[PDB]
């Protein structure tokens, strides 16, 4: 089977852990990684997901863990404008460690189940279009779009590996 190293990044409290746990265990709730065997478009895939946590620091060991990622989920929360404005920073750090302008990534607007949204869908769609990447709205609470976010990311890695 093909293994894919995925990293989930984004601002404090956006739901990076809740998204990973919902994917792995189908439940709603320190840095660790989680493995899950899945079938995507008929191909059995082993997803190895790093749920980013800890302090902001740029040691060689921190860069080496992040560089291990083949694709990244850039997560913001639809009710947190600051988390959306922080997406640029996370994308910047991914391109730096991967040393490439072309890295598989998916923009994820999480907490779509909450009312009182502050980031409009159109604004996130236009940003993703500028980056040349997919945008998916998710809810780790109701599971809406969770599988679609990780599977779309695997499809982006496949597109990158084929080219
Ligand atoms: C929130 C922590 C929290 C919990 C409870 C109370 C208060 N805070 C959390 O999960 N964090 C924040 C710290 N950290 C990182 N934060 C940033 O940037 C935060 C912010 C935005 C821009 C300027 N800055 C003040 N950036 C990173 C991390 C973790 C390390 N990151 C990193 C390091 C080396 C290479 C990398 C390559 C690609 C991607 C990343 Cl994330 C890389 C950068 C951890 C989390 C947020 C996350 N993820
Ligand atoms: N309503 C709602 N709440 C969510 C959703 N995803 C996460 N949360 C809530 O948001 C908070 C943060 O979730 P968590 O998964 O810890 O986020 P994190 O990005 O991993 N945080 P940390 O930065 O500390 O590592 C929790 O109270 C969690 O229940 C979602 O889709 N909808
Ligand atoms: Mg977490």
């Amino acid at each position: 089977m093909t293994e894919y190293k995925l990293v989930v990044v984004g601002a404090c409290g956006v739901g990076k852990s809740a998204l990973t746990i919902q994917l792995i265990q189908n439940h709603f709730v320190i840095e660790d990684s989680y493995r899950k065997q899945v079938v995507i478009d008929g191909e059995t895939s082993l997803l190895d997901i790093l749920d980013t946590a800890g302090q902001e620091e740029y040691s060689a060991m921190r860069d080496q863990y992040m560089r291990t990622g083949e694709g990244f989920l850039l997560v913001f929360a639809i009710n947190n404008t600051k988390s959306f404005e922080d997406i640029h920073h996370y994308r910047e750090q991914i391109k730096r460690v991967k040393d490439s302008e072309d890295v598989p990534m998916v923009l994820v607007g999480n907490k779509s189940d909450l009312p009182s949204r502050t980031v409009d869908t159109k604004q996130a769609q236009d940003l993703a279009r500028s980056y040349g990447i997919p945008f998916i709205e998710t809810s780790a609470k109701t599971r809406q779009g969770v599988d679609d976010a990780f599977y779309t990311l695997v499809r982006e890695i496949r597109k990158h590996k084929e080219k």
